[PDB]
């Protein structure tokens, strides 16, 4: 459909650029080695990724790891709890800034 | 105090450009021109330079627009509550990038 | 393009969201209360939010909030330099991180 | 340098925030509410924020989830494992945005 | 993006904006000239200008800029070459700051 | 940056390959792919001080200014690279900034 079509697409390009320069994409899996190395369960990584994801704003990346995310296991209740953290900590990071601006205020 | 002090330094740091590299600090001022170019007064320039300084994280704009926003008249109250829009745009967009994860794992 | 379609579809996506987990949809609204709270009109409030949209880059965002600023009576020179104004601190971040390393090439040698 | 004065000096900032606005430390209240609502464990909540706070690149988020994960149970190598994790997003996002530049070079365009 | 078709139409609209707004347009040309001036090469300047594309994700910005990578002479691989280098900086970002995240668990231990 | 924080920097890239070495390893991938090639040392340190902008990663700025220096780069280089970013940087708020009036005249 929409996403069901995106996503074996993007995977086709990463697969393309591995025939073609096959130290980057090397490179990317030796990050997936680095983050599968431990006790962490394959959801709960799917779900950081996600988290990550939609904050980096990849919709290549969203697709990749949600469908890893329901083939891990993870309820739709995961998923938007995830989401709702993403967001919280995304509005944190202005929360942090916007409290700097305001010190500057009453500073000046 | 920091904030007090901080800004000079930037100011000061941007007058190092201008005698270094006086090319790229006019383009900053053209910038500003076409910024300044219309009929909305400082104090909404300076509040929405506030919100986007938040949003790129840049500690010398938020000293730098807030103490320009003071001088343009701007209360305490209107700082806050344009810190508090910036703030909402900025989780708006997790809002909108969430809703793209929700409907890919609705589609898979 | 298709901005007067893409709208109702953004608006449509945070009903679905409020019908299924409230509690966002209302983390939402408490945000743009915060937001309201104030004695700054409607068009100043959108057209601050139109800056944070293209900073962001969240096209959701920018078609949201630039059609409530031109409810709320903003013209297309105040949403022009509006972008100028957002542009312009688009750069100086830039700026900023571009002295520090003017200066990290400094020191060094 | 010093993240034990840096994160209570954070919280004590908030907690300012709360008694002059208190409709903003209200609506990140409310972010909180629905962010630990789901039957996700606070540990795996405060790793996913640590993911995304150094996604953000927020030292205040950064420091207040990672002591905030220790305070939840969480082992130095679940925190190592999370940000090898962010990393490798990160790097993600570069990839796919790589492949538009080739299949643009491609083109000709 | 890719296509040769957006392209042109990123180029239109920010004649456009020059029609509309000049003093908007000329604060990019300004930006540019002092863009231009130096050392470097038309093909190094473009390659930097890709690197930043990718990073900003911007898809404009990654158009214009590897068009005139092309015509400043720069082959696949050095257009490659260019955003592995851009991939390894956007990664090295998240290495510092979860080393920062490292840092403060270490403090916080007991 | 200083003389002494990047060297603070590196110190902690190497303590993190001991205690998780498939972290450092991973980085280490990504550095030998972005090495391959004919482009020299300098265009690819200049590169990295154009990303190392737009990120606002102080450590990448320091580690990778000094290495444009032993790679043999000029003021003019490093300062023309920098306003090839800054232009770029604000490019991106350009395009944006072009959908925003798109939509605008849409609605109207
Ligand atoms: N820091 C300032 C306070 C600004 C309040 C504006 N009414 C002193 O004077
Ligand atoms: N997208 C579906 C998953 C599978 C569809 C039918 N097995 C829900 O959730």
């Amino acid at each position: 459909n929409n996403w069901t079509e995106f996503v074996p697409a993007v995977k086709k390009a990463f697969g393309a650029l591995g025939k073609q320069h096959p130290k980057m994409l090397a490179a990317y899996g030796a990050l997936e080695e680095a983050s599968a190395e431990g006790a962490l369960d394959a959801k709960t990584r799917e779900l950081i990724s996600i988290a990550v994801a939609i904050t980096t704003r990849c919709d290549g990346c969203i697709g990749v790891h949600t469908e890893a995310a329901l083939k891990a296991g993870a309820s739709e209740a995961e998923i938007a709890q995830t989401l709702a953290t993403a967001i919280s900590l995304n509005a944190g990071a202005a929360y942090v800034y916007s409290l700097r601006a305001l010190e500057a205020y009453d500073q000046f």
